[PDB]
RNA sequence: UAUUGACGACCCCGAUUGGUUCUACUACAAACG
């Protein structure tokens, strides 16, 4: 198939990775409204990311010293501003069936997430 | 469908009262037989 769209690349973040992501805007898409609420918990979620390694981070640590052969994950690097959710950012939406309508729930930088 | 695979310390003082109350001129020598 012929797709197009973005590349959903953080980093080699574990050591079985082997791929990004891609995402195939050529085909089906949903729009849903983006409340205030799924703005904050970003902010806290992401907050959340960059402020536990910050030692590990500063002191210069390539990756988290539990997982072998990874690096920082991209929000836990990035700045401050990955932590607001501005036009364009690329996520994952936590999302299920209810009510007929496909509601969501969080939005979260990484497949298997914090 | 649930796998990948182990490492790692943190806290270092925090909150509050920081002036309160009384004495603020008193007798005199000059006035007044």
């Amino acid at each position: 198939e012929q797709f197009e769209g973005f590349v959903y690349k953080t980093n080699k973040n574990i050591g079985n990775k082997h791929d990004e992501r891609v995402f195939i805007i050529d085909r089906e898409s949903i729009e849903i409204p983006l409340s205030r609420d799924l703005r904050r918990k970003w902010r806290e979620l992401i907050t959340s990311y960059q402020e536990i390694h910050k030692k590990e981070v500063d002191r210069g640590d390539t990756g988290p010293s539990a997982v072998n052969g990874a690096v920082w994950s991209r929000q836990i690097i990035a700045d401050e501003s990955e932590r607001n959710l501005s036009d364009g950012t690329l996520c994952y939406a936590h999302v299920k069936k209810e009510d007929g309508q496909y509601k969501i729930l969080n939005l979260y930088p990484v497949m298997i997430t914090r």
